């Protein structure tokens, strides 16, 4: 069929900074616009998958680059942060919960 969201609770730890990602928080996302098309075609492998965002250089800015593909903005699909910030606007309060580099949701 097509596939389903999974439970909440997946970790994401290729890092030393694993984050806790949560799918029903994200339905007013389309799956696609994280699942993104490659090829044409919606890809649901996790993200670091090698070939995909296997670089572990968080300095590397190409979108190979695991960090700059959770992390920058200016991406061709929009990253756990960029999508944040538009999402929190001048609150300060969503600004840390949803963006900040510590105590936030991602990274306590
Ligand atoms: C503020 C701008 C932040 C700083 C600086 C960093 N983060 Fe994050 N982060 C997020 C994900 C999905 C990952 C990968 C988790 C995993 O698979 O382990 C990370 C990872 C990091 C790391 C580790 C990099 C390395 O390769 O060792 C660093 C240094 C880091 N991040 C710093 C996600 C999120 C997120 C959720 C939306 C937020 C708000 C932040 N990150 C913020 C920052
Ligand atoms: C971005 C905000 C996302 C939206 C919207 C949806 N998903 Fe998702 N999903 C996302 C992440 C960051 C992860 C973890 C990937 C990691 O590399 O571990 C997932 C994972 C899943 C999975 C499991 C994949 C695997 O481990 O094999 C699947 C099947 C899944 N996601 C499905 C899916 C559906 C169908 C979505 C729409 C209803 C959907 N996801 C939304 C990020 C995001
Ligand atoms: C391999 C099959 C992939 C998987 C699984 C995921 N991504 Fe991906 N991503 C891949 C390619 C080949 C590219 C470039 C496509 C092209 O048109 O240029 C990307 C791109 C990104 C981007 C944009 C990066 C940039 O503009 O520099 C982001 C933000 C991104 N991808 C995120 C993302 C996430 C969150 C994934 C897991 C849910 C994911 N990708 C999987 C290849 C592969
Ligand atoms: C927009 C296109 C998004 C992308 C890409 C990602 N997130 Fe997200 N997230 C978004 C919304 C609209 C919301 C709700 C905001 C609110 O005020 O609560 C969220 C929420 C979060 C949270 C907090 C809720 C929870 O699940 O505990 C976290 C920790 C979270 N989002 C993480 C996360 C990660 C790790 C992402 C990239 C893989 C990601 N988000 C993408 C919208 C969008």
């Amino acid at each position: 069929a097509a596939p389903k969201a999974p439970a909440d609770g997946l970790k994401m730890d290729k890092t030393k900074q694993p984050v806790v990602f949560n799918h029903s928080t994200h339905k007013a996302v389309k799956c696609g616009d994280c699942h993104h098309p490659v090829n044409g075609k919606k890809d649901y492998q996790k993200c670091a998958t090698a070939g995909c965002h296997d670089n572990m250089d968080k300095k590397d800015k190409s979108a190979k680059g695991y960090y700059h593909a959770m992390h920058d903005k200016g991406t061709k699909f929009k990253s756990c942060v960029g999508c944040h910030l538009e999402t929190a606007g001048a609150d300060a309060a969503k600004k840390k919960e949803l963006t900040g580099c510590k105590g936030s949701k991602c990274h306590s």
